[PDB]
């Protein structure tokens, strides 16, 4: 069961602008407990290479290593939506349990790998499809054209239904799911903007802690560093946006829509039963075309209506972007 | 919500040896519904390369490429204990939710990152710390040496509990945790040599789809392939085992010992609460020392017994 919120994680990355030997750490707990400690999701190698005290000579080579590595920490990323979350249950009293019996979970939106750290995303709750309803099939004893008409209208309304549900799903995906993803977009840029300012204030300390002659005999410039980090960040944000787009579309296509389709297929099946029962109960009235109708019903209600994203998006620009990731 | 077992995931990776061309798949569920499909955690690019219809001419190069690839898929494996598992709540009714209030989970032992899949591990449950509340404080009437005795005994008994609980935790971490982790090593290596069996089955199906004078012109020995990826498999197990070792030792150091330390401090607290009430029910009988006792009490019961790994290993 749940215990922390994101605040836990985010506070760990925060610091106030108050000068001290502030260092990057790989422990959320340690960051949260020492105000001169800041949590990084970068590799320990980068941590050891940033917390390090460095003589004024090798100082400008230190910085250059960092900026390459920083770029290499924020841009070298990987992704997948293939994740096995395995919980192993240790019997402390009994005999050992069979690995078959251990717990397995793979229902994840996707995962962003940073060499130093893995970011996983899951979404809840599953979308709620409004109840689809039951077509009232009106009988007209001894009236072929009119009973045929209720069959035909039943099948048309059914198609409309697939359209309504799809439309419903897309509008919520745009209005509720993508809006949340956008806030994640913003938080990830922010996390990065903040990791840049951590590494920055760690350096500015070292250089604003040197013999005033070295401070002039070392060409140094904040805007120089405070730019090679932003372009580094924007470069990194290209992959992150790509990932988040992939998550958005994957969620629409592999979670939301299939859930809606399952519903519409049930609807189809019980409408199919109703219509076949209807046909049998009017088979006198409908003589000459019972088999035609029986088949038109079966064929129709056994072929799914494919989902066409382009029906429901009138931005085109948005359409172009999302279509890539299918 | 529902919990599921590893069973199906393991089954997904299984195939019967026949004569049909099995195909690797990145879909667990597709493999489970199809005898001809076997789940793999290698890159999708591996899946594509192995599932490829290959001509007799290009055969050997394709096998050799796969061996290299197989070695990269299994050796070029990264690891970490830094995982941020974030559940995003979607508000279907109302305004957007601040990311700050989404859920955050990070109690994993470690993560094994292959080119085509991430494997997260977590261990449950906490170890039961044996009942510490064992002794009661006997009220001796007007016997100062013997009330001071019970108090010195209680204090000397907690030092004993701390030790015994450390020993108990390390004991159960060798006999129970390290045992279950050694079954992880087993099922992992065994999975790797099922991926090796899969790929061999696929490559051997391809060799045995050619003409007889063609197969004669191709220096292919199914045995030297077997050795070649066993080499790769044993190679992979170095970093897998280093991982599990780091896993094993982190759980001891980061979960078990800290838990025991908490339940132990709970004990210490409860013991003062009862030692002082014992002093208030032993009014004055101890005076001339009341200070001296409470000081050595608080010196002792407000300070954890340092845990030293070397001692218990």
């Amino acid at each position: 069961g749940p215990k922390y919120t994101m605040f836990h994680y985010l506070r760990a990355q925060e610091f106030e602008h108050g000068k001290s030997r502030i260092a990057l750490t790989n422990s959320v707990n340690e960051a949260l407990l020492n105000p001169s400690r800041v949590y990084t999701f970068f590799s320990s190698d980068y941590v050891k290479k940033v917390n390090k005290a460095t003589e004024a000579a090798m100082f400008l080579g230190w910085v250059e290593q960092l900026v390459y590595d920083f770029t290499d920490e924020t841009s070298e990323v990987s992704t997948t939506d293939k994740i096995a979350d395995i919980t192993i249950i240790i019997p402390y009293i009994g005999p050992a349990l069979n690995i078959g019996n251990m717990l397995y979970k793979d229902d994840f939106v996707g995962a962003l790998i940073f060499s130093g750290a893995v970011i996983l995303l899951e979404f809840i709750p599953e979308i709620a499809i409004p109840v689809l309803g039951t077509f009232a099939l009106v009988s007209y004893i001894a009236n072929k054209v009119l009973t045929v008409q209720t069959i035909d209208n039943a099948l048309s309304k059914r198609n409309e239904k697939w359209d309504e549900v799809y439309k419903y799903i897309v509008t919520n995906w745009l209005a509720k799911v993508n809006t949340q993803i956008d806030l994640i977009r913003k938080k990830m840029k922010e996390a990065l903007e903040n990791q840049a300012e951590a590494t920055k204030a760690i350096i500015n300390y070292q250089y604003n802690q040197y013999t005033e002659e070295e401070k002039n005999n070392i060409n140094f410039n904040i805007d120089d560093l405070s730019s090679k980090l932003n372009e580094s960040i924007n470069k990194a944000m290209i992959n992150i946006n790509k990932f988040l787009n992939q998550c958005s579309v994957s969620y629409l296509m592999n979670s939301m829509i299939p859930y809606g389709v399952k519903r519409l297929e049930d609807f189809d099946a019980s409408l199919k039963d109703a219509l076949l029962k209807y046909i049998y109960d009017n088979r006198g009235t409908l003589i000459g075309q019972v088999d035609r109708l029986k088949d038109k019903v079966n064929n129709t209600l056994s072929t799914d209506i494919p989902f066409q994203l382009s029906k429901y998006v009138d931005n085109q620009r948005l359409l172009s972007t999302f279509t890539e990731y299918i």
